[PDB]
């Protein structure tokens, strides 16, 4: 799709078998989802924004369907204010910025 | 232009007479610039990401040239780690997300 930016670029994603809403975020290196459980093992990581740093769970090689486009990659889980799809998965679905 | 997302989408902006590098952030409602003096009136604001909130100075009707495209709008000035161009200016330069 072509998505304009008059409103937040919120889209539906499928992850671990369930639906979530997430913001397509070109200013995020990584994809960060609110607390939830995902299968597999995870490792602790710290990430920063902006207002400071938070602790997250890093899960690797997770399938994520974003507006019907498939990605498989790293998902960070933790107390983010907003679910965000970052560049690690945006590149997999071929997303670009255009003007 | 088209900007891919393999690396952070950093571009040159001109604001207040100065050339700076800034991140195009579709996950930002507003535009947040590192320190910088600027003009003759502002209002206090707090903005959050992630990590928590920071205090900023809101300046209105500031011209901002982004990759050679003229925009004019609100800019928030404060101790952000990265200059961030948000949706309020990205819309003005006709930026879209495409996949
Ligand atoms: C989660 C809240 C929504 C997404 C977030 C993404 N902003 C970028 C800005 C760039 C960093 C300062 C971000 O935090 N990116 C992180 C996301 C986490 C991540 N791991 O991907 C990042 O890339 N962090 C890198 C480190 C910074 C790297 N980026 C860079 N150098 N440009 C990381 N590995 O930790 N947006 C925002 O932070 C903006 N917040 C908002 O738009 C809204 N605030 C709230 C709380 O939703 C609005 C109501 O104010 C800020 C700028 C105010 C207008």
């Amino acid at each position: 799709p072509q998505i304009t930016l008059w409103k937040r670029p919120l889209v539906t994603i499928r992850i671990g078998g369930q639906l979530k809403e997430a913001l397509l975020d070109t200013g995020a290196d990584d994809t960060v989802i609110e607390e939830l459980n995902l299968p597999g093992c995870w490792k602790p990581k710290l990430i920063g924004g902006x207002g400071g740093f938070i602790k997250v769970r890093q899960y690797d090689q997770i399938p994520v369907e974003i507006a019907g486009h498939k990605a498989i990659g790293t998902v960070l889980v933790g107390p983010t204010p907003v679910n965000i799809i970052g560049r690690n998965l945006l590149t997999q679905i071929g997303a670009t910025l255009n003007f």
